[PDB]
């Protein structure tokens, strides 16, 4: 029971059969990839990241069924992202986690092999050229993730107004006001980056995504990370199933660079 809605991580509806609905998963320019260190360009052109979190922005956090989600009022330019490889101003809108089974792996990039226990995704619109989200979904240049790894450490407290709220959003579909949210202060010291286009890493995989993927990974401890696998993928009253593991396997590069900022 994979279709153009019910699409997941689970065997009969994971990443494998995304594309029976979605055939872009094929396509030229798909997400996430193997960053191979060895091979990046380093690029002089590339700028610093200019970032700005407006705390009040969050609005509700949601768990979708494939990861949870915390929602932004992107109605304002209170928070975006600017600089980098972008042109123009990118409105901040959702941000995601990717994890997987354990705590060895989980992550959507892997860079030289290597792969993370999770993977924070912060996603942003270009509002300077399109009318929405919606809109700069489908463009070339509309999306722009930032990337953020996650590795086993000390425990990280700046998690914990995210996983303190875990209960409260176990069934899929179930959501909870979310306010006074410090994105910012969730990432990492420094904001190096690796960049490269792409794609969303969920169905409809849509090839819109610049992506800006941080060097620096921040720390998650395992018993906070084992908070986002009790999440359910299943509705209240439906058959109980945990979203265990939620990450998209690397893609093929076809002829695509990855270029450094450092
Ligand atoms: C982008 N959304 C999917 C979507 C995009 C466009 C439209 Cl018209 C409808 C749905 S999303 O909120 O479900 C989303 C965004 C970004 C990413 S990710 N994890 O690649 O950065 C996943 C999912
Ligand atoms: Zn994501």
């Amino acid at each position: 029971s994979m279709s153009r809605l019910s699409w997941g991580y689970r065997e009969h509806n994971g990443p494998i059969h995304w594309k029976e609905f979605f055939p872009i998963a094929d396509g030229d320019q798909q997400s996430p990839i193997e960053i191979k260190t060895k091979e990046v360009k380093y690029d002089s052109s590339l700028r610093p990241l200019s970032i700005k979190y407006d705390p009040s922005s969050a609005k509700i956090i949601s768990n979708s069924g494939h990861s949870f989600n915390v929602d932004f009022d992107d109605t304002e330019n209170k928070s975006v992202l600017r600089g980098g490889p972008l042109t123009g101003s990118y409105r901040l809108r959702q941000v995601h986690l990717h994890w997987g089974s354990a705590d060895d792996h989980g992550s959507e990039h892997i860079v030289d092999g290597v792969s993370y226990a999770a993977e924070l995704h912060v996603v942003h619109w270009n509002s300077d050229k399109y009318p929405s989200f919606v809109e700069a979904a489908h463009e070339p240049d509309g999306l722009a993730v930032l990337g953020v790894f996650l590795q086993i450490g000390e425990p990280n407290s700046q998690l914990q107004k995210i996983t303190d709220t875990l209960d409260s959003i176990k069934e899929k579909g179930k959501q909870t006001r979310f306010t006074n949210f410090d994105l910012l202060s969730l990432l990492p010291p420094s904001w190096d980056y690796w960049t490269y286009p792409g794609s969303l890493t969920v169905p409809p995989l849509l090839e819109s995504v610049t992506w800006i993927v941080l060097k620096q990974p921040i720390n998650i401890s395992s018993q906070q990370l084992a908070k986002f696998r009790s999440l359910l993928c299943t509705a209240e009253g439906e058959a109980a199933a945990f979203l265990v593991s939620n990450h998209r396997p690397p893609q093929p590069l076809k002829g695509r660079k990855v270029r450094a900022s450092f």
